């Protein structure tokens, strides 16, 4: 009987409907699941247990985890040999995946599929509660200064403007966010794909900074160590106006029979025709016994089943890896995620996460984080935030 310990951290809501379409696909295969959530937005959890359980040589079949993260274990050595390569090779997932995304699924310098994607997640994402907006006559932003406008304004109404958590991972997805509009997809692209010294302790960094400031100031009492799911509902219920989150936020709404255009608005947070990609993958590990093998390839396989990637992303919120799956069914929110991913494309907009773990090493991700929380949670000028930041990414190169 094929088995797999699976190791992620979805576990609740919207993202737990979503793993159980393919928990349920892999039982009806007859397959055994040994479920090993660790609880903690964005997977810092996850990734000390998974480090843990692989420096004591009990590597779970699958764990959930993102872009060089999956090359930093190859290198370990603990992933070969890639049994998954052959079902990647009969499915032909080469044709069925970005080059980009394809690149981030391999091991062995590019050369053995070694990881299996679900889906791609956008980061750059405000959501409002509709009833909230039209109440205080406001208009969707566009841009910050619309943003910071309708936030003063839900402020002086009573209303907290931005729900939001302040947890290191969480303030570094809205400072990502932030970065690509205010300082445009070179900045970022320099900044947190090429790590270029001048650009990351630079003025166009400042400003975002300045805007973080302003952001902060429109949370609220509640915020430290507040999860994300607790902020969507939040603005779910109309407790707030605003959320600046990833499209799982959407697994939310739609888990709660919410609808975009009805209960609540989704824009794009402003960018240059940018677009904040995130890719949740599953490598399989080095492991011991041909059940747990066979558990590994049924995994891989149903994991990048056509149906599967409809339904499973449809409930998660993000849209499908497959580039052949019909976005048809698809609510609004997906399909202008869909399309900016194919505009963002052309225009070099299309950019890695790296709060969610596609642009860096868990090294420099953690660096970055770590300043921007500190900036975040006290007065801490933007010059010296941007000063920090430039010296902690150098000192962790
Ligand atoms: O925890 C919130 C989110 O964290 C991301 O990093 C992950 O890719 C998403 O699937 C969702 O789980």
């Amino acid at each position: 009987a094929p088995k797999a310990e699976v190791l992620h951290w979805w576990t609740g809501g919207g993202e737990a409907k979503a793993l159980k379409v393919l928990q349920d696909e892999f039982a009806a295969q007859n397959g055994v699941w040994l479920d090993m959530p660790v609880s903690g937005g964005g997977g810092d959890a996850a990734m000390q247990t998974l480090k843990a359980r692989i420096v004591a040589n009990d590597a779970p079949a699958a764990a959930q985890i993102k872009g060089p993260t999956i090359q930093e274990y190859d290198e370990e050595g603990v992933v070969a040999p890639y049994n998954i390569d052959a079902v990647a090779k009969k499915e032909g997932w080469d044709n069925l995946l970005s080059k980009q995304v394809a690149s981030h699924m391999k091991c062995d310098d590019g050369k053995a599929y070694c990881a299996a994607p679900v889906n791609i997640h956008r980061i750059d994402w405000i959501w409002a509660n509709k009833k909230v907006l039209d109440s205080n006559g406001i208009k969707m932003p566009s841009t910050w200064a619309e943003f910071n406008a309708a936030a003063d304004k839900l402020q002086a109404n009573g209303i907290i403007p931005l729900a939001h958590g302040s947890q290191p991972w969480q303030d570094a997805t809205v400072f990502e966010a932030v970065a690509l509009g205010v300082g445009g997809n070179d900045f970022y692209r320099k900044a947190f794909v090429d790590l270029d010294a001048a650009t990351l302790g630079g003025s166009t960094m400042t400003k975002v900074f300045d805007q973080m400031r302003k952001l902060k100031g429109y949370t609220d009492a509640g915020s430290p160590g507040r999860d994300w799911n607790v902020a969507t509902g939040m603005v779910m219920e109309g407790k707030a106006a605003f959320q600046i989150m990833g499209d799982w936020a959407k697994g939310e709404f739609a888990a709660n029979n919410m609808a975009p255009g009805k209960d609540y608005i989704c824009a794009p947070t402003p960018s240059n025709n940018g677009y904040l990609y995130n890719v949740d993958s599953f490598i399989f590990y080095k492991v011991k016994g041909k059940d747990k093998v066979e558990g590994q390839k049924l995994l891989a396989s149903l994991m990048m089943g056509k149906n599967f990637q409809k339904v499973f992303n449809i409930y998660k919120g993000s849209i499908p890896a497959r580039l052949d799956v019909s976005m048809d069914e698809f609510d609004m929110c997906a399909k202008k995620s869909n399309a900016d991913l194919k505009t963002a494309g052309s225009k070099g907009g299309l950019l890695p996460s790296f709060a969610h773990g596609m642009a860096l090493r868990l090294a420099q991700k953690g660096a970055i984080q770590d300043v921007v929380t500190e900036h975040f949670n006290s007065n801490m000028s933007s010059s010296d935030a941007a000063k920090k930041l430039a010296a902690a990414v150098k000192a962790s190169l």
